[PDB]
């Protein structure tokens, strides 16, 4: 089943529906890269969900009604009044995005040679941890390294290997747990509630503080409320306000589940951090009381992550990329499983077993599919993964992947059909896609500038 | 086939169904009339595609940029230019939307005791002719009167009749000819190129005007360049420019085509009719420079009827209307046919073969829609078609029809789904719709505001 | 004393700072008429005071929330409540500006051959009370008609001419008394709170019905509370609920005091009267939720006339008019007195004594002020006057006068000394300005598009 | 001499005072800081120039066509453009605003052990420059530290100093020369073309690179423009485009003189640079292709920019702040001489010449303004210039300061009389201005959250 749009359109974004052949010419001069391609031309953008989401109009209402002043705007009491009433924390201080609030956080948390353990990593949260002298710790389950395996709740955090880390390094060497929801390099898989009840029971025990990543906290209340016992009479508001209850603090992306485009912040209970916190978000953000953020901005998110807390908003949300998954799936496209809240990945390994990795299966998946559809999507395989520049030779990761990212209330299940559409059919002749070939790499960066021409 | 949508969703807002016992209270307390329901209490709003269009994003930039100069206004001669060229007439008038063009139209075109020849009546239209004199001849093909029949281009004038009125009345005693693309009471039809050829050619021979109403023009040329041999490979707007080149000046609902919210405005050829629309329109709407609207409105119309002429946002439209009603159809649900251009109209006489149309099974079937699904329909049958002005009776129109118009840019599939899912599940139980009778009739355009009761 | 803006600047409007010799170019290509003149080539544009009005941050947020359905909008219903507190009257119909309700008015509440009395007249008022066989008298005090005489409440009613009206013709002819609020014509002349509880005494003592034009109540409120004995404790908002419940319903025109871009609505407190008034709005303007206007437009005029009560914000509005005309009147520039609540009126017969009227002084001298200073204003002389089509003779008004228009919240203290500074300069020679004759006149509207040479 | 604003208010926001009594009570609740004040509780917010500016219509229309995506976005590419066009550097990375970019370049251009010079110190440069490892010097002439001192150029840097460092350190052990337009802190004096192309000429010379801190590059433009001699008939374009020919890159906060209320970026010419600085970015701010801005950001940022390099915007922007100072010096208030570009500095060592400067006498005087007039003004003196960071004492600035920082666009001629009346006011008492002492002090930046009691 799924459910119809629980909104209905406010207002269209112009798009160009330039045809195949000319979007074969815009590929071509993009090198093949779809990190490349402008804007302009593309139909349906799948890059990312992070900041393309589309707002409401109270949200647009509020973007009228930004109060600018540089301290004590109205609308950063607007945010700090539905943050500690959605999330329960005690202090928060707004950033301009997650990235902002991770390099406060890690700065404030960290001794160097300390642990940080978490389940799997993002690339920006594990850099700012490593940064300020940490080493990193993955103590998710062993199933979320299974990329075919059909299990609920994948992203829970093993605690037999957090016991195993307390036990060899002693808890005081331990900064924190950082606990994400959903599960990004999982493919977007959510933690239940027992598990962060057991993970917040344990490190209690020894002091230990947990912090969240918590950008996608509300596809992950949706997975809770519909597949975890006892769970099926709690709103999204009280779901999202337990999982939070185990946490002592976290930071947060607004620009993925508060339904803004730009926006983040950092939340935690305890005084004598918080005090440290604003004496540092001078320094890279702004005054505790915008944080690199417009009023206007802090007044969408405000509104945005008080809309996210609709049932029938998430519940559409997250079935609009289950539909694209199964659709995908029934006609045996080769996927990540189950389908994550956020976003459906393609194996291209197994879609391309025609071409090895060092010919970019997924860098070629990902420019077929935008030539056959007018759709965008992010390589996450080698080329992503970068080149080790001491041995010269590519990091090969054992995910080979296109990442389709569903940006929030922004597209239909008839784009959702274009995409699967294309894709089946793309899949029906895979044995045609063609391998490819740098034709400029540079040192650093690589997916984001690197051209590429046919083998 | 059934495209997706040409456009992404810029901004959203929220819709809510109340239960069947709440629709049930608000549908007695609004006297079972669907136009008297208040908004908050509809769930998918189909009264009308008139001025419920979604703007987009460079129409809501136009919006930030009105210049409410009363004279001499950037946006006045933005509207001017662009209708000058897509539409070819010399001369336009702003009017605030369609019926105030036709009541300058019908004071100054009109000597009492004449007549006005037209392509099946309009309500409003018509008043306005009747109020200032004329007697309104309907010269519409018998066809367009016979719901069920599926033949291309209903909307053409009969020939035969127009020159059946010319021999018996005299030329010099027919004030103009009326002819609208689509037609809207006949379901939407489109009127043929070849046809307005025909009727421009055979008026012009007797020196009688014409004049357009151009409410849905673009669904119009839609209709045109899909079905009419030779213009496949023509522009939408150099079929709707062609098209306007055998009349003598139109009536504008932006309303409806210009993808607004409010604003119309009238045309002409003429220099003396032109002279005097701008003495009228001082009178009723405004200096003729703004003429009833605010300066970003007349941005925005201007915006979006250069914004209707791309095929695929015009294609879509129409697409999306044809699938409810190729929905409907292959349930077995009785509409008229072919579908048209902007909603599809269910044949209540089929619906309620258990009613007379003395008991208004149109109304009725309007009210039941709404207590069982929460969708809002418009009634377009006996009520819509008021008394004879010389006997007091009924016109007994053969089309009894409820209508689910389509705003343009609004809804999705899936909500088209959620609506023929539920009008499905009522065509089962049909039998169970009671009569309507009035408990209070308005003396003209009395389906606005009638309140009736059960029989 | 002037006081402070009570607001600050959220948003600018962009000008061209086109310098005298261009200004010179474009007032000549405008045939010396300051209606030709476009809007971009204008630096002040005080050509009239509605629909050209700031809105707040608020209003622009109300924008955002445009309920745009056809029937039943949450904006009518916030409109509707916002009347009924404000004004007090039972009954509330929007209309798309004044001269909608004026016209549905008429047509209510006159039958032919009988009276409409009233304190002086406006142009579109008079003739929609004349076109439904209204013959006007004007029953204002003899005072209003000597515009040099310095006096408090010049617009109010004789109640000696009221009565000798009611004797010499009999209450059943009078159709209804109509009190202007403030007085246009006269220069913008408030009514005393006593005055409008006389005459609603004596009219009631015959069953003679009262309605007000009330587009600028707001300011005759604060010209109350400034002068009125006893009206010093009172609010704003006090003041004009008391205003109106002497009065049995109104016309508006939300483009003046309500604030507002486009907008008006009818009021009345007879359900009768109502009732037909909404048999009457679908014919001309709309449904009765939402006659001619956006959903979006009546929310904006609900939230600025709530926000036209601040006692602050109308003090600063009618005292930056003041300190215009405080100006000009200290350097000897002549005009008329009183200042009234939204324009300064220059007496042109005065300034260029040297002139006749047939040389046009008022067209002649607002060309010169737009050259010297990029200011726009508006004839109100013999050229507006127009000419008389039976005898071919101009219409000769006693009153001379070009018109400085101050739009409300737009312009600050510093716009009002480049207007006055250089019609201070220009009176200083004031013998060089040249007399003006026709080289292009239309036979009506003459004022709009006439255009004229240097004599 | 004192012109009028060259555009119109296009919407307004409220202003309003709360009584003597409550302010006081703010002011002790936010411990004697004004920047502890909340928004609703201030009059006229003269905190700062920074991100506080009215956008235009423009703008605002550039606001609702946020291309909203990762990478490739429309609006990245306008900014792009703009700023290779006016500032003519080869390179641009957006940052989410100026202390995003002082990161970036700290992190790129110092190595540990090395000296910056620059004119004067500024809080977040310096920060940003020590943190990396920096020793700053301050190489401005001497008689930027005079407040009382009238001579033009005061920013300019001293070329004896810039030469004793380089004889003195080595060229090899300088990082970089740090040269702001205007110079903030000595009261937003401007910087020579003159002094500009000797800096470059000398350190060019020595290999050593010049960044430019390109906040108020207008102001200091208008201020070649009216001031130096030659460039009286060059546009501001010009002289912006010719001032960054003399520099190898800039940090811009585009929050003061881009007329925006969020946004920055770092521009440099060299390949290897921005190439880092696109590997740094993504870090800290997001990708190379947003920086940490929404996509509707970067268009406002893109269009404020262009439009503030129009002659008439800028010189009234400047003279209204010269208003100010002319009114509060005729009346004997001591201040900070020439007045600069972005607001008056009172001399807060004159106005309170019964304290020493470890009584804090700037940080009293801003409080003691906004307890008598409601209008918050900001400290610049001993405690925003923090500690030294080896000896643990005060910084001691000669010039101890509270700042009237005026937002471009926002407030009147009227608001800055209200401004001077209640300044000149307090001038009258100034003895009754208590000595501060600290009960809180941040370990960096101290004056943003610092909070006092009296001694
Ligand atoms: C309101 C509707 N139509 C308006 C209309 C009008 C009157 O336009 P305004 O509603 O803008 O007055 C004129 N002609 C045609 C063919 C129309 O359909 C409707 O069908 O719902
Ligand atoms: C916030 C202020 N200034 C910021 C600033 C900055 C830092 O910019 P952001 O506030 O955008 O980080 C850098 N350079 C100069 C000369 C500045 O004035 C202020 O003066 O109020
Ligand atoms: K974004
Ligand atoms: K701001
Ligand atoms: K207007
Ligand atoms: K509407």
């Amino acid at each position: 089943n799924y459910p119809a749009e629980p909104f209905r359109i406010k207002s269209v974004e112009t798009v160009s529906m330039i045809p195949r052949d000319e979007r074969l010419k815009k590929m071509q001069e993009a090198g093949y890269n779809t990190f490349l391609l402008n804007s302009k031309d593309i139909y349906i953008d799948l890059l990312t969900d992070s900041g393309t989401n589309a707002m409401s109009d109270k949200q647009w209402a509020g973007m009228m009604m930004g109060d600018e002043a540089y301290a004590g705007s109205e609308n950063f009491y607007h945010l700090e009044r539905t943050v500690q009433e959605l999330f329960g924390f005690k202090h928060i201080v707004p950033t301009h995005q997650g990235r902002g609030a991770e390099n406060l956080l890690s700065q404030l948390a960290i001794k160097p040679g300390q642990y940080v353990a978490g389940n799997m990593y993002f690339t920006t949260t594990r850099y700012h941890q490593e940064k300020n002298g940490a080493v990193f710790v993955d103590i998710v389950r062993d199933e979320a390294h299974d990329a075919g395996l059909n299990i609920a709740f994948k992203g829970d955090i093993d605690l037999k290997k957090l016991q195993k880390l307390i036990d060899e390094k002693g808890a005081e060497n331990i900064a924190y747990i950082c606990l994400a929801v959903t599960v990004n390099l999982a493919g977007g898989q959510p933690v239940s509630m027992a598990n962060m009840r057991a993970v917040r029971e344990l490190t209690a025990a020894h002091g230990i503080k947990v912090f969240y990543d918590a950008t996608r906290c509300v596809e992950n209340a949706y997975f809770i409320k519909e597949q975890e016992q006892g769970f099926e009479n709690k709103s999204i508001a009280e779901i999202v306000h337990e999982m939070f209850s185990y946490a002592d603090g976290c930071t947060m992306s607004g620009k993925k589940d508060c339904l803004v485009n730009i926006g983040g912040f950092l939340c935690m209970n305890d005084d004598e951090m918080f005090s440290s916190a604003k004496e540092l978000v001078v320094v890279y953000e702004g005054m505790p009381s915008y944080g690199g953020l417009a009023g206007r901005d802090m007044e969408a998110m405000a509104i945005g992550l008080r809309e996210a807390m609709q049932y029938e908003y998430i519940e559409h949300r997250v079935k609009q990329v289950r539909y694209l998954g199964d659709k995908l799936k029934a006609a045996g496209v080769p996927i990540v499983e189950p389908v994550g809240g956020h976003a459906v990945f393609l194996d291209a390994r197994r879609f391309c077993e025609h071409l090895t990795q060092d010919e970019f299966p997924a860098q070629s998946l990902a420019a077929s599919i935008y030539v056959e559809t007018g759709v965008r999507s992010m390589e996450r395989g080698i080329i992503s993964a970068g080149r080790n520049n001491v041995t010269g030779e590519h990091h090969r990761p054992k995910l080979e992947t296109v990442r389709l990212t569903i940006p929030r209330r922004v597209y239909t299940y008839a784009h959702m059909d274009v995409v699967a559409d294309g894709i089946i059919k793309l899949y029906q002749h895979k044995e045609d896609i063609r391998g490819l070939k740098f034709i400029y790499e540079p040192k650093q960066l690589r997916f984001f500038t690197a051209r590429f021409d046919y083998i």
